[PDB]
């Protein structure tokens, strides 16, 4: 089986995600064929050279899972676009472009992160295609840690003084591109399976789920595709009248 998962927002003020996390990767992800990082792995990313110790600790992790023989893929989100190959080698992961095409167990499947899908809001594709521009990340990357620290807290208080969703011509435009059914994304943080019609043929949009209670991913086997709920940590069951 191959797992998806995406928009987990790691961070140090949310140690139960984190807990979740690397319960998940210890467990359910040392049986899987390979594991997939649809992006918002980390609520924020400011460059590979930041102490922070977070990331080294989900680094030594996915390398756990990477030495324990499952190949673990990333793909950028909003959130994380500045991960870079640093991070990549430490974590054991390999770096994925924006749109990937799968062969999954015979099915070709389209992966992303889905925020180039969100075509209705032009305001955060403004955004996107300055933060995507190489000279503009040289430059950021170039300015000090605390500068860079500085910047990005600056901007997340400013954001938070309701994600848009997909545009439904932009999915079919990239499924036709790729000439595909299938396609898995996050970013919407709206768990769903959505059928439409692609190439001429049936078609489905799988979305992942942001881990805010409890833990989501999408399992793709040979036989089926399976939108999975968990909880983070290990719910020990413990013990009404008639
Ligand atoms: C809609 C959306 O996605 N948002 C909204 C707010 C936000 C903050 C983060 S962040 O905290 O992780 N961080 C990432 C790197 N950022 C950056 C990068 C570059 Cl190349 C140039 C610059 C420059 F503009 F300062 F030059 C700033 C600083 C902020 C990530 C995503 C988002
Ligand atoms: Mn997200
Ligand atoms: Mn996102």
């Amino acid at each position: 089986a191959t797992l998806f998962i995406a928009d987990l927002h790691l961070q140090t003020e949310e140690p139960a995600i984190t807990a979740g996390f690397l319960r998940f990767l210890q467990g359910e992800a040392r049986q899987a064929d390979a594991l997939y990082i649809l992006g918002d792995l980390f609520e924020a990313w400011i460059g590979d050279d930041d102490p922070n110790p977070l990331h080294q600790q989900i680094a030594s992790a996915i390398k756990a899972v990477v030495d324990a023989g499952v190949p673990c893929y990333f793909i950028h989100g909003n959130r994380d676009f500045l991960v870079g190959q640093r991070f990549a080698r430490q974590s054991g992961m390999i770096l994925l472009a924006e749109e990937e095409r799968l062969d999954l167990y015979g099915r070709e499947v389209l992966i992303m992160h889905g925020d180039t899908l969100c075509t209705d809001d032009q305001g955060y594709l403004a955004f996107r295609a300055k933060v995507h521009t190489p000279w503009i990340q040289r430059l950021f990357l170039a300015l000090p840690l605390f500068i860079r620290h500085r910047i990005a807290a600056r901007m997340r208080a400013d954001s938070k003084a309701e994600i848009m969703d997909v545009n439904p011509q932009a999915v079919v435009d990239a499924m036709e591109r790729h000439h595909v059914q299938w396609l898995i994304h996050g970013h919407t943080h709206r768990p769903a399976v959505h059928e439409l019609q692609a190439n001429g043929q049936p078609a489905w949009r799988v979305v992942l789920g942001a881990w805010h209670s409890e833990g989501s991913m999408v399992k793709v086997t040979p036989d089926d595709v399976e939108l999975i709920h968990f909880p983070f940590l290990e719910e020990n069951l413990y013990f009404h009248h008639h």
